[PDB]
């Protein structure tokens, strides 16, 4: 249980979506953060996988505003307080707005994976996770918008699932975050993308696992990591 209450954007703090706060606000600011109504700071679980919930979390409306990014920048992600029992793989996509992300269409987001980190090391069952390097990194997570994607809009969708209860069907718990970028410079890398509700299934080898008896590998979900870049 958590959310991103910020992010470092090319060196630039933006506030995000602050769904302990925003949500009972007569007006709230506008954020590159999208809105959310997982007010428990809560998860889409596997019965949401083909549901709208999965792309930036339940019922998300656009963020308003994007922060500029000159392509190879970094974005650093700030959580709450993120729980040690928690563990599991940190997974960062960038969807292509097609436009302005104020106005895309979520459904039409095509998410081609940036980053993603799974199991770090295996000598503890269960062992030290992407989210225990979140954690032990004063809750947060960087990442490289690649130098060579082509300038233009995109919703970067940050994500943790937590695996502790992922030994049953629907029991991994996914914790996607949106925010709006402006990616200035750049390439003209354009990398095949996946709509949102076709990201995951719950017979996945990295969702439908079970992280309490030593695993020789993890198969991080979701499409590849494009190979190009
Ligand atoms: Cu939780």
């Amino acid at each position: 249980h958590g959310f991103v209450s910020g992010a470092v954007v090319d060196g630039k703090y933006y506030t995000g979506y602050l769904v302990n706060q925003y949500p009972y606000m007569s007006s709230p600011p506008e954020s590159i953060g999208w809105s959310e109504t997982a007010t428990d700071l809560g998860f889409v679980d596997g019965s949401g996988y083909s549901s709208g919930d999965i792309i930036c979390h339940k019922s998300a409306k656009n963020g308003a505003i994007s922060a500029e990014i000159k392509a190879g920048g970094k974005v650093e992600f700030q959580w709450t307080e993120w729980p040690e029992s928690h563990h599991g793989p940190v997974i960062t996509y960038m969807a292509n707005c097609n436009g302005d992300c104020a106005s895309v269409d979520k459904t039409s987001l095509e998410f081609f994976k940036i980053d993603e980190s799974g199991l770090i090391s295996d000598s503890n069952v269960p062992g030290t996770w992407a989210s225990d390097n979140l954690i032990a990194n004063n809750n947060s997570w960087t990442v490289t918008v690649p130098s060579s994607i082509a300038a233009g809009n995109y919703v970067m969708r940050h994500e943790i699932i937590a695996l502790h209860s992922a030994g049953n069907q629907n029991g991994a718990q996914n914790y996607p975050q949106c925010i709006n970028l402006k990616v200035t410079g750049g390439g003209s890398d354009k990398p095949a993308g996946t709509l949102g509700t076709a990201l995951y299934k719950n017979t996945d080898a990295g969702i439908l696992v079970n992280i309490y008896q030593s695993l020789s590998s993890y198969d991080i979900p979701g499409p590849a990591l494009y190979s190009g870049h």
